[PDB]
């Protein structure tokens, strides 16, 4: 029984139960579990996900070692998370040289030049969003911001990546949004995902049964969508710009990117660009609404840089320090990650401490983001933390909302800009106010993914 | 999750953990678990073996109902205990009409007439045992009684059932004993049996992999042993007597008993007649040695009925009240059963209480045997409890060392006599004394089967 390993290495931790490990402790959300474990254990601890030994680490240097120094040699892959099917070839799930080949190929997608060619493309979509909101602005009833941001983010990602205008904004009952949000119902009171975290030995078996954590009732829709919208649809080059679709087409003809492998990456992009982007935007608006001085101070920058509702540009976006601070701050309090993780591929002693092969190393981002060692009054939302005159007191290995090292978020620059353009255009025309149903203080979901327990509703007013 | 059933019926019990149920409580042996649950819960309680709801019952009337009144209609089978292979056809494992057909056929094996024809057959074996013990009597060093009783019991059962003299007594390194004791290594610190009690949904899968809880490295030896010792070995009838082997041969020719089905029953008989018989005999000798007045009072009866070491007979055995009392008493304190169990086949309300389909009903014999409600000073060994003048204060449904109703021990009369003849012949020539390594007070095995934690060693002296 691999359960005696952490006591056998002198590493502290909560007592494992047979078979379950410590999974019962996720009863109050694992973020809480992490915070407790930090308070009580220190720099370093160990616990079990079923039989799977995880090792939490909090030392900055040790974190840098793992994420950056030894990524290529030792800590190269994340943990396998369940029965995955064809999606084994998605970049974020892919391991070692198959991942590195995919990384190398998709790296060029998000260069400042490729990015600045999206500035005008999104610009046209920000106009549609503005208009959508003005419609509810005129009505004056609570908005579920994920709905409006969702379709926005979907329209943005679909056009930037493939060239296709699916027009999600002008479509409430939209198949592309409706299918994509059903993709991961991750939940521990959901008897399925619990059981593969506990019992991952059933994984090999479910693969052979073509069972995915992804409803095939989704992946088939997305498979058919991308199927010939790559093929007979994009043909005569025609208006062909910077689209990752082509970058995967262009590097198929004259190494070698398969067809199902192509669909697989697209799904990663569609999901990231929809769910992640829209969740964060919803989190910032909640903060800006529960903090009006912050919302105003921002609206002032927005007009100070773009004189009286002027159209945003690449260079214009980067200039705005306070807008970057507001985004960074929300991401401090609401990390979509909530844990960074790497599988130990061979044996190592990192900075005077030994990790055996097969162990999962886990950085508890959520916890470290709220640690009194690094953060003054870490509970409070304080954008001023990220000002030019305070960001040196910030440790680059305690604050990583995008991960770090060679496996960090490939989408960082895209999402930052995409989110900011959305914000600018929105605050440039509207102000946001608390509602009667607005969950204050907002509690997070007890289960898996970082989401509100109650969906975010707020009042919208034009200026 | 079937875990809310017992609170949903208003039936008390220890709080189930997800997946595990209450199995963690078997940490101190389930007998202890039962006693606690009795003390604290009362007449009736519920707990979970994994997802499997067990219901413990202690009411005499309710017990009689289950074992006797509703056996045929409702409580007909025991629980499936793991991957079983060809042994699915063994009588004790067999369900419903397939079991009833087998019962009906093997019932006649143990009639007083069939039994009295074994009296002279065992008589010859008791002579060999006596001699074996006299050899260690002359040496004067601690005896492991299971060794001597084992070979005795093996010789008895093999000759009575098949007609074959395998001569286990005159053979230390005997394949028949050495293979048979490896048949069930039942244990909870044994990671295998634990996991199928918890996770019996893996059973269907292991069957298809020809995995038995019985080492095939045993069943193949026993399969080949019985294989042609039935066939070309027993041919010209020749000396053919009362042997169950023939009773299964005789009712194959001119319903219909298969060949692998034949081997299956034999294994049940060989095991019962070896392990059960020899364990009890070891338990009585421990009691008789830790209680010399009891050993003497018995030796007096033995000679009072059989004048100066006379040869025992059927009728002679039955007469001896005190010998029956000593056997009954040891069986009160050391039930080889330790729980009686039945699967609820359809819905029922037994005496004003409702049981849903699929629930296991369990009588906690070990516990009830040591209950102050029925037994004075139940901890103490007191044969006098079973005297003609006290046995009315004994409830036939609290004391069932052989089970009750149509599924009770088919071997009851055989084992009683076989054990008694062994005892008579032994005490008729020897006295038994505590040793320096004799575990006092003797503790039972924490795990599954009723066995000593330490093997029983005692000193033997001739008279
Ligand atoms: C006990 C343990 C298994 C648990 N972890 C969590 C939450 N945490 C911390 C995770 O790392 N959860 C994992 C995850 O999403 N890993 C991801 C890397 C990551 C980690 C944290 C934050 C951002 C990206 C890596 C996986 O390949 C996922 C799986 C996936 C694929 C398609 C659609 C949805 C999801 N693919 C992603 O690339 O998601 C798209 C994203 C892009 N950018 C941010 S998310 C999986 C186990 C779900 C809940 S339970
Ligand atoms: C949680 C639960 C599953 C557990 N129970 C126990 C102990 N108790 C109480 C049992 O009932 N244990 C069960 C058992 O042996 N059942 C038995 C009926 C019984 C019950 C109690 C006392 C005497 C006979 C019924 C099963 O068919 C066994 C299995 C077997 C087959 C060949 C060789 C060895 C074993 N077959 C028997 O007929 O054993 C031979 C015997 C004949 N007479 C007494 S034992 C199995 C689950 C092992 C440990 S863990
Ligand atoms: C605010 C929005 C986003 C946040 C906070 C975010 C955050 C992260 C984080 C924390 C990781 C894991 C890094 C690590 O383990 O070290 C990650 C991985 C990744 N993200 Fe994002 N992300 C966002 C948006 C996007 C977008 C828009 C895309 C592209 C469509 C994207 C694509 C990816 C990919 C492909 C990976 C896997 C990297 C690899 O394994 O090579 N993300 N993201
Ligand atoms: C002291 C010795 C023995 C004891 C205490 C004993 C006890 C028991 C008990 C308690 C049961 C279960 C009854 C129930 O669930 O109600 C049982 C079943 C059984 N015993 Fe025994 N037994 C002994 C010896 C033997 C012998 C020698 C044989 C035959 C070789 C035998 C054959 C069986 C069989 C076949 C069953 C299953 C009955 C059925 O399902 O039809 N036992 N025994």
């Amino acid at each position: 029984h691999s359960h005696g390993l952490f006591k056998k290495l002198g590493i502290p931790g909560p007592t494992p139960l047979p078979f379950l490990g410590n999974i019962l402790s996720y009863h109050k959300g694992f973020c809480m579990f992490d915070m407790e474990c930090h308070k009580k254990y220190g720099k370093v601890w160990g616990f079990y996900d079923g039989q799977q030994p995880v090792l939490a680490i909090t030392d900055p240097d040790m974190i840098k070692t793992v994420l950056v120094k030894e990524c290529y040699s030792v800590f190269t892959n994340r943990r396998p998370f369940g029965p995955v099917g064809f999606m084994k070839s998605a970049i974020s799930i892919a391991e070692d040289e198959e991942w590195k080949r995919l990384r190398s190929l998709l790296s060029p997608t998000f260069t400042s030049g490729k990015l600045k060619e999206m500035v005008p493309i999104i610009a046209q979509y920000g106009d549609v969003l503005v208009r959508n909101l003005r419609r509810e602005a005129e009505t004056g009833k609570p908005v579920t911001l994920k709905d409006v941001f969702g379709a926005y983010s979907m329209d943005v990602i679909t056009s930037t990546s493939f060239g296709v205008n699916i027009d999600s904004l002008n479509n409430p009952q939209d198949p592309f949004v409706e299918n994509t949000k059903k993709l991961l119902r991750f939940d521990f009171l959901d008897p399925f995902f619990l059981s593969i975290t506990v019992f991952p030995f059933l994984i090999p078996i479910l693969e052979v049964l073509n069972i995915c954590v992804f409803p095939r009732e989704v992946t088939n829709f997305l498979r058919k969508s991308v199927k010939r919208m790559k093929e007979s649809r994009l043909e005569d080059t025609q208006k062909h710009r910077v689209d990752f679709l082509q970058l995967m087409i262009d590097s198929q003809n004259s190494k070698a990117l398969s067809d199902l492998e192509l669909v697989a990456q697209s799904i990663i992009f569609i999901f990231a660009g929809y769910e992640t982007t829209s969740s964060v935007l919803s989190f910032i608006m909640y903060e800006l609404a529960t903090h009006p001085d912050v919302q105003q101070k921002l609206q002032e920058e927005i007009d100070a840089v773009l004189p009286n509702k002027a159209p945003p540009t690449y260079d214009t976006v980067l200039q705005m320090e306070y807008l970057d601070m507001v985004v960074n701050e929300t991401l401090r309090l609401f990390p979509i990650a909530m844990r960074l993780e790497r599988v130990c591929k061979k044996d190592v002693e990192i900075n005077g401490m030994f990790i055996p092969k097969g162990v999962v190393v886990m950085i508890p981002s959520y916890a470290l983001h709220r640690d009194p060692k690094y953060w003054t009054e870490p509970e409070k939302f304080l954008p001023e933390r990220f000002s030019k005159k305070n960001k040196d007191n910030i440790d680059p290995y305690i604050y990583t909302p995008f991960g770090s090292g060679p496996r960090n978020c490939i989408g960082m620059r895209f999402a930052l800009m995409n989110m900011k353009l959305a914000l600018i255009r929105v605050l440039q025309n509207f102000s946001f106010k608390p509602c009667k149903e607005t969950q204050i203080p907002l509690k997070l979901s007890l289960g898996g993914l970082l989401q509100p327990e109650k969906p975010v509703v707020l009042k919208v007013e034009s200026r």
